[PDB]
C-alpha cells in the first residue's frame, strides 16, 4: 500500500500534471524519484504527475 497525502496545494499547469489542495490523497503508482511522481486521484480517480515533494506518505 502507498498512500501518500499532500502536504500543500497545488495549481496544474500542464496536461500532464494535477490540481489539488493540501490535504488530498493520492495513491503512487510509480515514483522512482526523479520529481514528477504519479498519483491517483481517490475523489476524482483521473491519475496524473504531481510533485513528490508536495505528497508525503501516510
Amino acid at each position: 500500500v502507498t498512500l501518500f497525502v499532500a502536504l500543500y496545494d497545488y495549481e496544474a499547469r500542464t496536461e500532464d500534471d494535477l490540481s489539488f489542495h493540501k490535504g488530498e490523497k493520492f495513491q503512487i503508482l510509480n515514483s522512482s524519484e526523479g520529481d514528477w511522481w504519479e498519483a491517483r486521484s481517490l475523489t476524482t480517480g483521473e491519475t496524473g504527475y504531481i510533485p513528490s515533494n508536495y505528497v508525503a506518505p501516510v
